[PDB]
């Protein structure tokens, strides 16, 4: 005869997962299978004591103690729910007995302060999350939301999440539990701008945070949506009354977002301890059911029953010891706490191997919803990071998104059609300041000529030259010029622009300061002016040089944000700087256009005029240029424009007469 | 004799809520002054079979187990903490008992469907979330946040808060889940700005994320705290050692929180139903207690225990039948159950009445923070709607701040110094004008004024006038008009402006064309350039007429948020329609001064020219300059009107002033 032995079992025939009507079956044949098995439990025989709980621990206690305070004894119970599970398991301990649930994945029940004697074949929730960052990682994303309906097993696996998170060089940015209402949920989704989401929640709170994101368009090529895959294939095709979108509108919102489940059958066909396959167990678990798979709940987890109970059996053997069990010896329980713990084999679902928190780790799954059909991609073990990709991922632009928008520091330019120009006008103007020079020169023999102080009027030219000269320094922004030779540029435009000025305007002022103590001491001011002014720049270049300085604008620019940056190169007390030698030029403008009012009446008459128009120029054109510094291709504009047009009037009012009159 | 009637109970001695220690003191006291009254069970008699549980719910089932498959039969079940209440609640109707928590506080617990034979004398923690809202609405805060811990009771109190606050006027703007270490959700309390927190966690929690609410620096005058008051007086002050701030960094991190709590105990001193008070239960209490009270635990939770026990014998004398209680007959706990919901009575923690959920409800004592010392506030009841201030609201700015910051519209205008400036050389500039004019008038007939065209040069000085005061109107941007004199305004720009360039330019280039001849008629041209000008302004003003157009910029100037608002009046092709007058006005002004070059040779000939010359220039690198600072008040304008004035100042006196001068 063999000693009977007794395993109290509570299967949810109803509720939210009603997992009993495919793991009753199985666990029946996999009493029959390791029962007609000789080698394993000769001396002694399994039987099976089961009771309905509907996953509703009401209903589950008061059986667990019908069948804990009655007769026979039991060795170990097996509770599928989660809700089920966690009860016996924490209320357990005090009768000393062994529980192995076959279907509850609640991370909660990982932890063996609690639950001491718990072991289950069903993968913990937490076990995608491995993946998950698994996943980030290959396409590199630090930046991350989460979102998650109110259950009693969502809100403990983005705490895993994130612990898991923090060590894998990656940080959460985002995270909104909803327990009704998702609305608002996407709603900071969409300010926050998440262009990653991982959610977690039934198939319900889906077809009702879709029809949100869809209402609030928060998909398409920068959008990437996690979930778990659970949910039944063509769940968004569904009627969905709390949902005011449709079919067309969801398809479209649920296009492409990724799906980390778990596999519960080995898709090998290598034989197991049984002598038996999936491909087969399958088919004959199906002959026993009075109804169909797709309406046995349950179905996929059925292998983690058989392969539950056949690790009791084969803990149990190594034990071998069991008729003289009672609810208060401590030690039984512990030989065969320390047997499952080392339990070690491939059955159905795959290789057992039962971690120290009692769970058990398997191979995750990832799809990808391709135009309404689910496509399978990868695999990933957790234990061996063994990823298995399959290259099937399609996304919109040929490769997936990334955290958020990238800053790129753009720099501004001028129209570069506008620097050609004024560079043209200025080269014209050189070569008639040098063909007005030479027709001066070669013209030291005229009267007319000879009168007119010609060793004033070839410096006005010089100084209108290098003036001109200062227009295509003024342009070089980096478009031409690096940050190595771009201090050249920006010297080379002070000292152009403060010689030429100094010695077009000295002349031509020495010369109305003779015309009125009048009415070759005039070289002795002519160098004067241009020595003042250079040592006025130098000692501004000695306090305050000029060095490259980055102004940046507003950020914004219509997946990149180009944040604008213009190249200015100022000292720190340029205003002042500027201010000082607009003011003294201005005096001197001002003295030299009263000199003229007054001396009104050689060749030293008609100059008055151009004093005149180059003083209004430059004193319109100074502040101008001062105030547009924010713009470019304006600033510069009215700079070259001013230049070039008192360089051109000067060198044509009071070169021009002189061969008009000799020609 | 009298038949005995048992009470399972689960008293926690021990665990996260060790409030066995004062509640089952207050049981015993309760059956002892219930059984010396021969008024409410005087054929039958209750007693009492404890158990310990810690607050476990696997050391709970167990003994719930031990003595219901034991006998005697019980009639009735007692479980203190949340998790075993939650445990034997679902577990009873399988037996048909009746469950009396004295110490369960758990939201989930409201529910029929799971728990139908439930009741409590501990108030739900949804209790606080009619008092905030009841709270909020005074200070009218539709925008608020949130932060909780991951325990079984602050994850449904946020649901009841969101389905409490949507239904008055509120929405929610954050929340988040700190589980282990508060650090994201600070940082997005910081960006999302969120000055109003709701932040449910434990003790532990709450000095954890002090310490993080500190080193973000997301306190002060802009920010509100609430909490729940259950935390022990002067909890900030005790070793933190993740928290590496300290009592200094802390008690100005809690400064102002408000701790609305519920009221365990009548304040009143009116008798109950066991002719006894609170500070006289009080003292018969603590005279049974082998330690101290504060010391003691669950010593707040003991008048609910006396108050529980007491409803159970009144609901329990109307029944009056009791001695042939059997697990399987689900009449007796239907009487029980209508006597119990029907239970209305004044025991010491107050007026005991039961919702449909089971619950009962109270009184919310508000408290807040002011400087290290908690400061009572109003009360409130949910049923009510009674808030009974004590005015004790210490706010950090005289008052309480809001949801977000007030987004002003700001109208930059000139500075208004320049402008009186101005103002005073354009009126200058226009006495000058009359006063040439009314000499140009004088001497009609001296040969030396009689060669220079009179009928023109009182054209341009009237010009030179129009367009003085032109400025004026430039700088009326609201200081000193409203919306509806504002289109006057941009009109008389326009018309003066335009009339008095006309007459003047106009009128000194047909000058210059007569003097041309040589090298009436006049007045032909004279008047055809006024009487194009006109043409053309009117056209502007029948097809795209001006209207005021505002300038939004970029929000800035920081707890106001400045909106800057320029006030402009350009049409819709106003910018098609600026360049194309002046376009065609830089034409004339380069065909004047071509034939002034032409006629530099051939009285007032050169003055004129120069004149010509001048205010070209100007004029030239003075409208684009305007046209591009639109966005610039004080700038555009103050090149427009010094160009006028001095436009004006020159054509005036370059051919004014020489005429005084001979004359003399
Ligand atoms: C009244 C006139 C006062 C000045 C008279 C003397 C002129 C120049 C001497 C001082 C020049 C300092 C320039 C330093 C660099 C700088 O900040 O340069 C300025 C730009 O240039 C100016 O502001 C100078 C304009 C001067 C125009 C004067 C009128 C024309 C006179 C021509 C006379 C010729 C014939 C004479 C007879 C700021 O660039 P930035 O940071 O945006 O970077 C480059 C951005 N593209
Ligand atoms: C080349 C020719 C240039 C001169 C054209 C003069 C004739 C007509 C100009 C018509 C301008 C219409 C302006 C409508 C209102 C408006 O928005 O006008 C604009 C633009 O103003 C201008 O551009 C005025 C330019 C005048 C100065 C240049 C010419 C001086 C000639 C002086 C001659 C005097 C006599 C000589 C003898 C500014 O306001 P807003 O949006 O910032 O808001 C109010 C802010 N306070
Ligand atoms: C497991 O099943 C396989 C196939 O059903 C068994 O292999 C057969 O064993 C029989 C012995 O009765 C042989 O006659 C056949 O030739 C085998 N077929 C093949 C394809 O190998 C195997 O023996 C079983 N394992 C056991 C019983 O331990
Ligand atoms: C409730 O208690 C009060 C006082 O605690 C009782 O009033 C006293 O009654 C006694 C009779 O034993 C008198 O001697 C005292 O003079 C009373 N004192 C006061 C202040 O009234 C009252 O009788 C009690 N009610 C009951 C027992 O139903
Ligand atoms: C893989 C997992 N197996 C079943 C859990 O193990 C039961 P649970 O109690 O842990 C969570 C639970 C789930 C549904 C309804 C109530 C509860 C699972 C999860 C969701 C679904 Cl839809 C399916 Cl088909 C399968
Ligand atoms: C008013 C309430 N009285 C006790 C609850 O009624 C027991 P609970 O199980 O419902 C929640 C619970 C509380 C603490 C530790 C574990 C659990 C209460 C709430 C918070 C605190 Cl910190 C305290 Cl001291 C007292
Ligand atoms: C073979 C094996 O892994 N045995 C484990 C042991 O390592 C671990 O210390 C113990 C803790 O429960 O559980 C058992
Ligand atoms: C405290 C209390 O309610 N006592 C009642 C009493 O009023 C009633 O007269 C009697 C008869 O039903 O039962 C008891
Ligand atoms: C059962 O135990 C026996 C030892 O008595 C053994 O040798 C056999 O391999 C066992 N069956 C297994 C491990 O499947
Ligand atoms: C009290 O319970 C009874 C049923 O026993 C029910 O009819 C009644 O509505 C309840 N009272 C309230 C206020 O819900
Ligand atoms: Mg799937
Ligand atoms: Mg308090």
């Amino acid at each position: 005869e063999r000693r009977a032995v007794y395993i109290g079992a509570l299967f949810p025939m109803s509720g939210g997962w009603p997992g009993g009507q495919a793991c009753q079956p199985a666990v029946e044949m996999a009493l029959e299978d390791v029962n007609s098995r000789r080698d394993i439990l000769p001396d002694y025989e399994l039987k099976l004591i089961h009771h309905d709980s509907k996953c509703d621990p009401g209903q589950a206690t008061k059986y667990l103690y019908e069948l804990l305070y009655n007769d026979p004894i039991k060795i170990i119970l097996m509770p599928g729910c989660s809700s089920v599970s966690t009860l016996v398991a924490e209320a357990a301990r005090m009768w000393n007995l062994i529980v192995l649930s076959y279907g509850s994945s609640s991370p909660a029940l990982s932890n063996r302060q609690r639950f001491p004697t718990f072991f289950r074949t069903h993968p913990s929730a937490t076990l995608h999350n491995p993946t998950r960052v698994k996943l980030f990682e290959k396409w590199g994303w630090k930046k991350i939301a989460t979102i998650q309906q109110t259950t009693e097993v969502f809100t403990s696996t983005l705490d895993d999440l994130e612990e898991r998170v923090k060590e894998a060089g990656i940080e959460i940015t985002f995270r909104q539990s909803f327990f009704s209402d998702p609305a608002v949920p996407v709603k900071n989704l969409k300010r926050q701008d998440a262009r990653i989401i991982v959610g977690l929640f039934y198939e319900t709170e889906a077809r009702k945070v879709f029809c949100e994101v869809y209402k609030e368009r928060l998909f398409g090529k920068k959008y990437v949506w996690f979930l778990i895959g659970w949910y039944a294939d063509n769940w968004f095709k569904i009627y969905d009354p709390s949902i005011n979108c449709t079919v067309d509108e969801m398809t479209e919102a649920v296009e492409g977002h990724i799906t980390t489940e778990i596999v519960m059958l080995n898709p090998a066909n290598t034989r197991s301890i049984s002598n038996m396959t999936s491909q087969e167990f399958v088919e004959k678990l199906t002959k026993r059911l009075k109804r169909h798979p797709e309406e046995t709940g349950g179905f996929q987890e059925a292998p983690l029953a058989y392969d539950a109970i056949w690790a009791l059996a084969l803990a149990l053997n190594k034990t071998s010891r069991l008729e003289d069990f009672n609810y208060n010896n401590q030690t039984i329980t512990d030989q065969i706490y320390r047997a499952m713990n080392s339990s070690s084999f491939e059955g159905v679902s795959g290789h057992v191997v039962f971690d120290a928190s009692g769970s058990r780790m398997a191979w995750t799954l990832i799809e990808q919803l391709q135009g309404g059909s689910y496509k399978k991609i990868g695999y990933y073990d957790s234990t061996k990071d063994d990823l298995s990709w399959s290259k099937t991922d399609k996304w919109i632009g040929g490769s997936p998104p990334a955290d958020q928008t990238l800053v790129i520091k753009t720099f501004r330019f001028l129209s570069q059609k506008l620097f050609i120009s004024v560079s043209v006008l200025s080269s014209l103007g050189i070569v008639l300041a040098v063909v007005c020079l030479s027709f001066n020169i070669y013209n030291s023999h005229v009267r007319y000529i000879q009168n007119s102080q010609p060793n004033l009027n070839n410096l006005t030219a010089v100084g209108c030259s290098l003036a001109l000269a200062a227009v295509f320094p003024l342009g070089l922004d980096g478009y031409h010029i690096g940050r190595n030779q771009f201090p050249f540029v920006c010297q080379a435009r002070l000292w152009l622009l403060g010689l030429g000025f100094s010695l077009g305007y000295g002349s031509m002022f020495t010369k109305i300061w003779w015309v009125h103590t009048v009415f070759w001491k005039l070289y002795a001011t002519v160098g004067l002016l241009v020595g003042m002014d250079v040592l006025t720049l130098a000692i501004w270049q000695i306090v305050d040089p000029l060095h490259r300085t980055i102004e940046t604008f507003a950020k914004e620019e219509p997946d990149v944000s180009i944040l604008p940056q213009l190249e200015h190169c100022s000292s720190r007390k340029m205003n002042t700087w500027l201010g000082i030698f607009y003011g003294y030029k201005g005096l001197l403008l001002l003295l030299g256009i009263f000199l003229a009012y007054e001396t009104k009446s050689n060749d030293h008459r008609a100059v008055g005029m151009a004093i005149y128009n180059v003083a209004v120029l430059c004193l319109i054109t100074a502040p101008v240029t001062m105030i547009l510094s924010s713009q470019q291709d304006a600033a510069f504009a009215f700079a070259s424009l001013a230049i070039v047009f008192s360089s051109y009037i000067t060198l044509v009012v009071l070169f021009v007469p002189k061969m008009r009159r000799l020609i």
